[PDB]
């Protein structure tokens, strides 16, 4: 194996400059069907809504979507349109690059394919809500979002 394996998972709104805070994390959260995943304390009102099914694709890519299945509709992140700064929704799941980061063993950039040339849209936070960061495929090494993916 190599990769990621599919299972259940919590995930964690960490960087690649400091994927290890510590104590007191905010995971990825969903709040009901079409609105925003939020980044949210792993505490009672929350810990059902943070559990994610993360299943890769003949393709490589991945799915990660809210509380394993059999409901009507398999809701995971989504997007409307990607753009700078939009919302990640939990609507139909797209699917997504996972790149492990240096030093880690499960920490990932969950980049989504975009067309333009030079860019990379990564999964990050502002506010509590977890929006699409574009940035320059530049070679700086500079500070981009990743994920704790810890099994459930």
């Amino acid at each position: 194996m190599a990769s990621l394996e599919d299972g259940t998972y919590r995930l964690r709104a960490v960087t690649t400059h400091n994927p290890d805070p510590g104590v007191g994390g905010e995971y990825a959260t969903v709040e009901g069907a079409r609105q925003p995943v939020k980044a949210e304390p792993s505490t009672p009102p929350f810990s059902e809504q943070q559990i994610w099914q993360v299943t890769r694709n003949s393709d490589g890519q991945y799915t990660i979507k809210y509380q394993g299945l059999n409901a009507p509709f398999e809701y995971g992140f989504s997007y409307d349109q990607l753009e700078p700064n939009a919302p990640v929704i939990a609507g139909d799941p797209k699917e997504y690059i996972l790149q492990l980061v240096p030093s880690t063993a499960d920490v990932y950039i969950i980049r989504a394919p975009i067309q333009r040339v030079g860019v990379d849209v990564e999964v990050g936070v502002q506010g509590n809500t977890l929006v699409y960061k574009f940035f320059p495929v530049d070679g700086s090494g500079g500070d981009r979002p990743a994920w704790r993916f810890t099994r459930e």
